[PDB]
């Protein structure tokens, strides 16, 4: 009885995770489609390797592959970071994913550079991603240099640093990319960039109960060690066909760790199992899971597909005992498990 609980349990709470989380993670998406508009416009998208203005090989949005006078090396470092054979070409969605992660080094760069972190930190959506562009341009050290306008940033002197900036090499050597950053700080708004694009961008419980929570628990706390971290969540994710990035299981486990540790302890996963959710009936649920168990979406959990839900959970069972659970739940005795059955076995 507790075998099949469990199971539903764990896979509900591994869908409560990624539910809690889905508005902050659409937040970010478009966050970082914008920036990503933003730097295509003032550097470009190519799929072929290119020389930059230093004469350095590059692809994607400004991805600087080498600064060897070797093609041959450059072809090295692209097909390294893509993970495939690209004879110096790569698609679209993998430009993309290069930016996404250049985005996330110049961010670590900024928060690493005490020049530049409580800038950054002070300044909103909009104005971070002008921050990161002039990063992208010439390097943390380049806008550190900028004392002055930085200051003006801080403080919130818009029009000032503004006039400021504008009186730069940088502005000289490249102003109409740096006029379209100044107005992105001076007013913080996509307005420098919305037109061109054709302005398509930018927009209480009883004793067997917790009994069978904990166990439900211990199938993320794989260690025992009280604790379900990033990577034990990831781990439980991936088994169950989800490919969650690090900063989306990040971002899970930090909308359930209540006392703010790092890590989501037993209490902490209870209050997640209790939270009422968003527009989600319960049968919702009970479907939901469902579903996962009924891999192929016939209707029916057959005892391979069952086999399948406790090994990919790490709910250790002999084939016996898997055959034990589906007898178990079987009330018209075809073998298999529908969903009134499903629905029998885990209210009671
Ligand atoms: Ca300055
Ligand atoms: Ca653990
Ligand atoms: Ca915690
Ligand atoms: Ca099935
Ligand atoms: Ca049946
Ligand atoms: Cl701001
Ligand atoms: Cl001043």
């Amino acid at each position: 009885m507790a075998r099949w609980k469990k199971a539903f349990i764990a896979v509900s709470a591994a869908n409560r995770f990624k539910k809690i989380s889905s508005e902050e993670e659409k937040r970010k998406r478009e966050e970082e489609e914008n920036i990503f508009e933003m730097l295509r416009i003032d550097e470009g998208l190519r799929l072929k390797i290119y020389k930059d203005t230093e004469g350095y090989y590059t692809i994607g949005i400004g991805h600087l592959l080498t600064k060897s006078p070797s093609l041959n090396a450059a072809k090295s470092e692209l097909d390294k970071a893509i993970g495939r054979n690209c004879n110096g070409v790569i698609t679209k969605d993998e430009a993309e994913k290069l930016f996404n992660q250049d985005v996330d080094a110049a961010v670590r760069g900024i928060l690493r550079n005490a020049k530049l972190k409580p800038v950054y930190d002070s300044l909103d959506a909009v104005r971070r991603c002008a921050l990161i562009n002039m990063v992208f341009q010439m390097g943390e050290t380049g806008v550190a240099g900028f004392t002055n306008s930085l200051r003006m940033l801080q403080q919130k002197r818009w029009d000032e640093a503004a006039v400021n900036l504008a009186k730069s090499r940088w502005y000289n050597q490249t102003p109409n990319r740096a006029k379209r950053v100044i107005t992105t700080f001076r007013t913080g708004t996509w307005d420098a960039y919305k037109n061109l694009g054709e302005n398509l961008y930018f927009q209480q419980l009883t004793e067997e109960q917790i009994a069978e929570f904990k166990e439900a628990f211990s199938l993320f706390d794989k260690d025992g060690d009280g604790t379900i971290t990033t990577k034990e969540l990831g781990t439980v994710m991936r088994s169950l066909g989800q490919n969650p990035t690090e900063a989306e299981l990040q971002d899970m486990i930090n909308e359930v760790d209540a006392d703010g540790n790092g890590t989501i302890d037993f209490p902490e996963f209870l209050t997640m199992m209790a939270r009422k959710m968003k527009d989600t009936d319960s049968e919702e649920e009970i479907r939901e899971a469902f579903r996962v168990f009924d891999k192929d979406g016939n209707g029916y959990i057959s005892a391979a597909e069952l086999r399948h839900v406790m090994t990919n959970l790490g709910e250790k069972l002999t084939d016996e005992e898997v055959d034990e659970m589906i007898r178990e739940a079987d009330i018209d005795g075809d073998g298999q498990v529908n969903y009134e059955e499903f629905v029998q076995m885990m209210t009671a």
